[PDB]
DNA sequence: ATAA
């Protein structure tokens, strides 16, 4: 089955780049990571670190996910991510988005063994 | 509107 673990890595890390390349940047990283086969996903966030630096949060500064539940953590610096949101002229499927490109701190939620990130929740 |  696909694990929350790589359901992580194929929806929220992108390594390669440091940044954001183009404001055109979702529509493709979306579309090519496959978040828009049955919906558009409203928001995601991409991480452009090391899947190594983005592991590490796990175990770091433990806070409240913004649901409730008491399994997040935020990196103790600030890590370069872009975020993409649809834009009210978005319509499956030609999904739309709205690329910004942000140093900040992320707060992922962790499980198992190993404690790997299992969903992103904020940055902040 | 970002995890099952």
């Amino acid at each position: 089955k696909e694990t929350a673990a790589a359901k992580f890595e194929r929806q929220h890390m992108d390594s390669s780049t440091s940044a954001a390349s183009s404001s055109n940047y979702c529509n493709q990283m979306m579309k090519s990571r496959n978040l828009t086969k049955d919906r558009c996903k409203p928001v995601n966030t991409f991480v452009h670190e090391s899947l190594a630096d983005v592991q590490a949060v796990c175990s770091q500064k433990n806070v409240a996910c913004k649901n409730g539940q008491t399994n997040c953590y935020q990196s103790y610096s600030t890590m370069s991510i872009t975020d993409c949101r649809e834009t009210g002229s978005s319509k499956y499927p030609n999904c739309a988005y709205k690329t910004t490109q942000a140093n900040k701190h992320i707060i992922v939620a962790c499980e198992g063994n190993p404690y790997v990130p299992v969903h992103f929740d904020a940055s902040v």
